């Protein structure tokens, strides 16, 4: 076997099931009998088949359909390879869920994918869209030369027992199998020539998160565009686990993005980069003993120019699931404080307050004690700061070992190892920022109105809205939800954020994840679409500045799951088709998060006044991919051109088969012509 490229063919069209025979090239006796090697191909999808092999070599034969090599893609967006010479010989596989897509913006387009098997190191390597997708390590290393019977190459499926199986349909742009192991460095360069929307953050990126999930997306007044995300350092499982809250600028329409920040972070855990593992027992591990934030709001006020970052604060090892019931304050003097634990006293006796200054006091008492807290919650005993050490997280085969080291941190009340802990159920924390986050204000926990027989009270990811006309224009607005008196609640504000009333919007007890986003009618008044525990999304509407809300009504045409995903829906500021409207984004399907769709509702007048005033006609659906590619959380936002931006997760975030995926969220533009399918 010569070194170097053994085989190269271009621009082949395959007929679905047809496959295509490459036993005629002069190569393919070099390529049938392989040690090892590199493939790389770039190929267009025409097919909605569910495995569809790009290229393979094996044993077409009877009662030989498990002697194969292949590589193929899935109709939902999965890449990965199957070396095979039957079960009881070898079966290895290795690939990675959604890693390539089939459609961009209305037409099928190519993508370039790698796999490399090196023979001197022992491993296998998946690439595609420039980016190291899986690795897979064998001591007993094989390839092509260990399949018995070999007698085909093949694109476009794999021969098994003469009959084309996992066929594919489309375009194979070019093939280049190479008797050698090119360098990682080379397959990122060679794939990555096909990339599709851009990543904000990533990893690598300074955030030292190797995971992000939830996105926020707004247009600010001045044109700068901003967006935050969970920084999921331990995988991307939900609270309980270490997450910090990124946040991002753009100056140039959304073409280019700052350097990340992290204005909401805990140090009690090391922020670091790390490959969780995603195997059938690892994947469902997570850390255990860190305080984190979770769920990013993003909010203007369009008269002072401020912005607003909210988010979940939960205390160490605590997440919504575990929360423990109550406000997590006391009254003391007709005047709430956030109470603490002193580490020595009984396992619930919350016998102290944080009061005026940040000073600690002795209920029992009502004297202050030697401690105190800043304005970023770390203790301090008699003026000198305390301190902890710092964790570090390291998987010991399926073990996750949380231990301490060296490093010492500022001790805060959040943490686990601190001399005094906060009540273990969750906050409401924000900041703001008058220059557009170059620098934040001190921590503002505002869940003092926390209803004292609620499990957990918790914002609706996305953005906030501000009411611009009427009666109650300039009030500030966050939605809630929660688990005690109602589902659906609200957060406002009359003063610009200085001080927030909360608002129950139902009498539901069963604590579903109502996520929810506010759109603002002609009039000033209010409509609120929500994610349900039902099998759609529902609709609320409010004529006294979101004070009082009006029964749940199912929104009419838009398909969603059972357990819902969140949703984006915004105001666009100019008419389309010479009507007031808003834009909604969503994943779908009826079972998975998948095949994320843009709609555009038209605000029309019925004639008639009060809730009933406005009826939204959902006139344009576009859909983002083919079907079954992954779509789940997402947000919108009006760019400063007429463009439609868009952060999503492009993946399904609810699977417990794609947990743990690198460079998901991906930021796209619109324009309204595209959206409306007028090209
Ligand atoms: C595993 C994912 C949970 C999540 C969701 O995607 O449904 C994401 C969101 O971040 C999370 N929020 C909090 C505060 O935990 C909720 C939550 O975990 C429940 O799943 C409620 O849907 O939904």
């Amino acid at each position: 076997i010569p070194e170097g490229i053994l085989m190269e063919k271009n621009n082949v069209d395959i007929a679905e099931g047809q496959g295509y025979s490459l036993d005629q090239e002069a190569g393919a006796k070099y390529v049938k009998a392989m040690t090892q090697g590199t493939i790389i191909l770039s190929y267009k999808s025409t097919s909605e088949n569910g495995i569809q092999s790009l290229f393979s070599v094996g044993n077409s034969t009877a009662g030989n359909q498990d002697r194969h090599f292949h590589i193929y893609i899935t109709n939902s967006g999965g890449i990965g390879i199957e070396l095979r010479n039957t079960d009881g010989v070898f079966n290895y596989t290795l690939d990675r869920p959604a890693s390539v897509r089939a459609l961009y913006k209305g037409e099928r387009v190519f993508n370039t994918v790698a796999l490399k098997a090196d023979a001197a190191n022992k491993q296998c390597r998946l690439f595609a869209n420039g980016e190291l997708l899986a690795t897979l390590d064998k001591d007993a290393f094989k390839f092509i030369s260990d399949i018995t019977g070999v007698d085909n190459v093949t694109l476009g499926g794999t021969k098994r027992q003469g009959k084309i199986a996992y066929p594919f349909g489309g375009t194979i742009g070019d093939i280049k199998v190479y008797s050698n192991a090119l360098s990682d460095e080379e397959l990122i360069q060679a794939t990555g020539v096909t990339t599709y929307g851009e990543n904000i953050f990533y990893a690598g990126d300074v955030t030292e998160s190797n995971y992000f999930r939830i996105p926020s997306l707004l247009t600010l007044s001045t044109g700068t565009v901003i967006s935050a995300a969970d920084a999921r350092y331990g995988g991307t499982h939900d609270s309980k686990s270490k997450i910090n809250i990124a946040f991002a600028k753009s100056t140039d329409g959304g073409n280019t993005w700052s350097e990340p920040t992290l204005p909401l972070k805990f140090d009690d855990y090391i922020a670091k980069n790390i490959d969780w593992p995603r195997d059938s027992v690892g994947k469902n591990v997570q850390i255990q003993g860190s305080a984190s934030y979770i769920d990013p709001v993003l909010l203007e006020d369009k008269l002072t120019k401020r912005i607003f970052l909210f988010a979940d604060l939960m205390p160490a090892g605590i997440g919504s699931s575990n929360a423990s019931v109550g406000s997590g304050f006391k009254e003391v003097n007709g005047k709430k404080y956030l109470k603490l634990r002193w580490h020595k006293d009984a396992g619930r006796a919350y016998d102290y307050t944080i009061r005026e200054k940040g000073v600690i006091y002795n209920d029992a008492t009502n004297q202050p004690t030697e401690f105190r807290v800043d304005g970023e919650y770390n203790l301090y005993q008699h003026d000198t700061n305390l301190t902890c050490k710092q964790y570090d997280y390291n998987f010991s085969g399926n073990n996750l070992i949380e231990s301490k080291t060296d490093v010492d941190v500022n001790m805060n009340i959040f943490y686990k190892n601190s001399v005094f802990k906060a009540f273990p159920t969750n906050y409401l924390a924000m900041r703001y920022s008058d220059d557009e986050g170059a620098s934040w204000s001190d921590l503002d926990i505002v869940s003092s109105f926390k209803p004292e027989v609620s499990k957990f009270l918790v914002v609706g990811p996305g953005i906030g809205k501000q009411i611009s006309t009427g009666e109650n224009a300039g009030r500030l607005l966050v939605p809630l939800y929660s688990k005690s008196s109602a589902e659906l609640g609200f957060m406002y504000s009359d003063d610009h954020g200085d001080n927030w009333t909360y608002v129950e919007a139902d009498n539901l007890t069963g604590g579903a994840t109502a996520e929810a986003q506010i759109v603002e009618m002609p009039d000033g008044s209010l409509k609120t679409y929500l994610r349900t525990g039902s099998n759609c999304i529902a609709e609320v509407t409010s004529i006294d500045g979101g004070e009082t809300w009006s029964d749940r009504v199912p929104l009419q045409g838009i398909s969603t799951t059972s357990y819902g995903t969140q949703l984006s829906v915004i105001n666009y500021s100019q008419p389309i088709d010479g009507k007031p409207a808003i834009i909604l984004s969503s994943p779908n399907a009826t079972n998975g998060r998948k095949n994320g769709k843009i709609w555009i509702g038209l605000v029309n007048d019925t004639g008639n006044t009060g809730i009933d005033k406005y009826s939204v006609e959902w006139k344009y659906s576009y859909a983002v991919d083919t079907p079954q590619m992954g779509y789940s959380y997402s947000c919108l936002a009006e760019l400063p051109d007429g463009q439609v931006g868009l952060l999503y997760e492009k993946y399904d975030s609810w699977s417990r088969n794609e947990l743990h995926l690198k460079d998901i969220l991906k930021f796209e533009k619109y324009s309204i012509s595209e959206l409306t399918g007028q090209a």
